[PDB]
């Protein structure tokens, strides 16, 4: 396998190296412009705390935040997202799009109001949580995978477990398979290739979360977990680990 581009943050000293990136001086891993009003520090902050701890491979995660003032450019949804700033085909032939995440009983995500995690910018793939339409029930406490709008997978989301996953996309045949992990364990294909409209960016992957509004939730702190965020092309490493570092087991 090859990495196309790296966004474990290894570079980094802390998340205020995000604010290099600027329209005019697009430097460094990730383009830093789609959260709110306040300071970096308010959405996002790194530490070997917020990391899957198998994953060597990375030297620290990072804490994704939606607070009262995530909001951007007038929006009614909470956003707080990264996106990758790179010259690298990460969107053409087959690549396999890497994240880990994991969410904790403090600050938890609201499971009365939908998020879209990891996904696309015309949302032909991405994770989803929380409650998404009809009546809630047991199905709002579910991660789920989504492929074109549509659940082609999902667990239910308990605290304190990190999530493993890599999404095989092939933007030649238009097909998006699902690979995925708890902790330590290695990648496994959980879903085939499924079709659907792959039309790829300029940049358009949000790693990062964004929260629907629902009408009498009003917004409380979530926290999101990463770490193990990476793009590489010909041949997928299952490793939680990552290229080049022990596998784990």
């Amino acid at each position: 396998g090859t990495i196309l581009w790296d966004g474990r943050f290894n570079d980094m000293t802390s998340s205020a190296d995000l604010n290099k990136w600027s329209w005019g001086n697009q430097v460094g891993p990730y383009q830093y412009y789609i959260h709110g009003s306040s300071p970096v520090s308010a959405y996002v902050n790194l530490s070997p705390d917020y990391k899957n701890p198998a994953d060597t491979g990375s030297r620290q995660g990072a804490k994704i935040t939606l607070d009262n003032t995530a909001y951007w450019n007038g929006q009614n949804m909470r956003r707080t997202e990264l996106i990758p700033q790179t010259t690298a085909a990460i969107n053409q032939g087959k690549v396999y799009y890497h994240f880990s995440l994991m969410r904790k009983d403090i600050n938890a995500p609201a499971t009365t109001r939908e998020h879209q995690i990891a996904f696309f910018e015309s949302h032909f793939t991405e994770l989803k949580s929380g409650w998404l339409s009809g009546a809630p029930g047991i199905s709002d406490t579910l991660l789920r995978w989504c492929v074109g709008g549509q659940t082609q997978w999902s667990v239910e989301w308990a605290a304190d477990v990190w999530h493993n996953v890599a999404y095989e996309i092939d933007f030649a045949a238009g097909t998006v398979g699902f690979w995925h992990s708890t902790g330590s364990d290695p990648l496994t294909r959980k879903v085939a290739p499924v079709k659907t409209s792959t039309s790829s960016n300029g940049a358009d992957w949000h790693v990062g979360v964004l929260e629907l509004p629902r009408s009498g939730y009003p917004d409380s702190n979530e926290d999101f977990y990463w770490s193990g965020v990476y793009i590489e092309s010909g041949s997928l490493t299952t490793s939680v680990a990552g290229p080049g570092q022990p596998i784990p087991g």
